[PDB]
């Protein structure tokens, strides 16, 4: 069954009662709702009458190589206010390569997470401490410590999903095979843990396949990506199933992301789900993934949690 001791044995007193909080509700058939962006979950409060527990954000525009371009990061102000109103807070990183971003037409440097907007050789980087690329992954890393200990100092617990969706192979960190991407993760794991001292952070996995685990020393929460046909909101028990197995049913397991939110009425002892965050856009907005009725019925849920319902 999932632990509810953060594999950091320094982790705070936030982290270790935020991991305990979700194991307990989802042994309980409760998930917390999740939303990606402060102004959609914004909308969700507007349109559908509730705030999401947790607000989903990202570090992408404070990579050090997308500021040579011009980007200007916002969000950790977003997750400050969030954790003053009481809600949880998430991270990801769409991580811009620390070498190689092309910026032409197609593939602009905005885009340069993706393995088609930049050169970057996540492969060849790891095989050489040595190597520039090497030292840049490990400056960036360092980038985003800076802003964690932010967080840290402030007693925030962050849900930390770092190289996300990365069996997929479309963005850069997926792209040379697995050996290279759990080199990376396991590379941020003691960099943000031993050399930065980060102890506010739960570590969440966000692949399927056995051949990309990082290993239960190194992971609290296991989680999947599910971008379904419109209006699918089925409670994905195979992908489930597969997360569990993964770690031996070891680790919470979670929905890192959904375009369509699972239907409450029917995850009970099927896919018990600690928690899910809605995609931005039309994903949250729209009327074709997930209606308008529909999410005032899955906010009011019983067995969903709402900001207002957090209680850590
Ligand atoms: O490539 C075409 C694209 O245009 C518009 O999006 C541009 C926007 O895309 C960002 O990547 C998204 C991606 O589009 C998709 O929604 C999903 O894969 O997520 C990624 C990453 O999302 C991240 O950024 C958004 C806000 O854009 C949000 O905060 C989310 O939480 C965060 O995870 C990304 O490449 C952006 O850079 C890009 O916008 C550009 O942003 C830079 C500054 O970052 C500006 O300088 C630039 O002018 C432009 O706005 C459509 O939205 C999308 O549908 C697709 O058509
Ligand atoms: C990225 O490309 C755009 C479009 O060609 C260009 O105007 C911009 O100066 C480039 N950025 C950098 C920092 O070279
Ligand atoms: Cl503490």
């Amino acid at each position: 069954a999932p632990s509810t001791t953060p594999v950091n044995e320094k982790a705070t007193d936030a982290a270790k009662n935020l991991l305990s909080y979700l194991v307990e509700q989802a042994a309980n058939g409760v998930t917390l709702s999740g939303q990606q962006d402060l102004e959609s979950a914004q909308w969700v409060s507007d349109n559908v009458g509730k705030w999401p527990a947790i607000l989903g954000i990202d570090f992408m525009d404070y990579s050090p190589s997308r500021v040579e371009y011009g980007a200007v990061g916002s969000t950790v102000p977003d997750a400050i206010s969030y954790d003053s109103d009481g809600g949880i807070v998430t991270f990801c990183w769409h991580w811009g390569s620390p070498s190689g971003t092309y910026n032409t037409t197609d593939q602009p440097w905005w885009s340069n997470f993706y393995t088609e907007a930049t050169a970057f050789d996540i492969a060849a980087a790891m095989d050489d401490p040595d190597s520039a690329d090497y030292n840049l992954l490990v400056r960036d890393i360092d980038a985003i410590s800076e802003l964690l200990l932010q967080l840290q100092d402030l007693d925030i617990p962050i849900l930390w999903r770092p190289l996300h969706q990365a069996e997929g192979g479309w963005f850069w960190w997926g792209a040379k095979g697995p050996e290279a991407c759990i080199a990376l993760y396991r590379l941020m794991f003691d960099r943000m843990t031993n050399h930065h001292g980060l102890n506010n952070l739960l570590w969440v996995w966000n692949s399927v396949d056995p051949s990309w685990y990082p290993g239960n020393d190194v992971v609290d929460i296991v989680s999947a990506d599910i971008y379904a046909d419109a209006g699918d909101h089925s409670p994905q028990e195979e992908t489930f199933a597969s997360l569990q197995s993964l770690t031996g049913d070891t680790k919470l397991v979670a929905l890192g992301e959904v375009g369509n939110i699972p239907d409450p009425a029917s995850t009970g002892g099927v896919a018990d789900w600690a928690y899910w965050v809605t995609w931005n856009g039309d994903f949250i907005k729209g009327e074709d993934y997930n209606p308008l009725e529909y999410k005032k019925e899955v906010f009011s849920a019983e067995n969903i949690i709402t900001r207002d319902e957090v209680d850590v």
